[PDB]
């Protein structure tokens, strides 16, 4: 019924490092996906109450969204680019699990994922 709290985005106990791949994930990948025409349902956690999707968090137990990824990148929450890439993949997979193939939101996520993969293919070395 109710929304869960959003995913955690900061942890002062976790170690921190800035890498060129994490910098690319924020300044290129996140920035580019955020401005896509289809980004807005993915810019914040799914509000299943407001969207009237009462079973959403009965089905989706690893919610993820780009608003959370943006804060995680800003707060140096990730040690590895791969952790951030996994969050993007979780966001897309969540949409494909909850929604019927071919639904409007699924086509929107598919377009975002294609652009994501294009940018991930140009992830710099190190
Ligand atoms: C009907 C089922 O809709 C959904 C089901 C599941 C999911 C997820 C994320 O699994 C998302 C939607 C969804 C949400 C929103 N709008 C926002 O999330 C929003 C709006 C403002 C702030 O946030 C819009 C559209 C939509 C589809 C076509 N158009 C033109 N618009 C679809």
């Amino acid at each position: 019924s109710m929304n869960p709290p959003p995913p955690e985005t900061s942890n002062p106990n976790k170690p921190k490092r800035q890498t060129n791949q994490l910098q690319y994930l924020l300044r290129v990948v996140l920035k580019t996906l955020w401005k896509h025409q289809f980004a807005w349902p993915f810019q914040q956690p799914v509000d299943a109450v407001k969207l009237n999707l009462p079973d959403y968090y009965k089905i989706i137990k690893t919610p993820m969204d780009m608003g959370t990824i943006k804060k995680r990148l800003e707060n140096n929450y990730y040690w590895n680019a791969q952790e951030c890439i996994q969050d993007f993949n979780t966001m897309f997979t969540n949409c494909y699990i909850y929604n019927k193939p071919g639904d409007d939101i699924v086509l929107m996520a598919e377009a975002l994922e294609k652009l994501f993969l294009q940018k991930i293919n140009e992830l710099p070395t190190e």
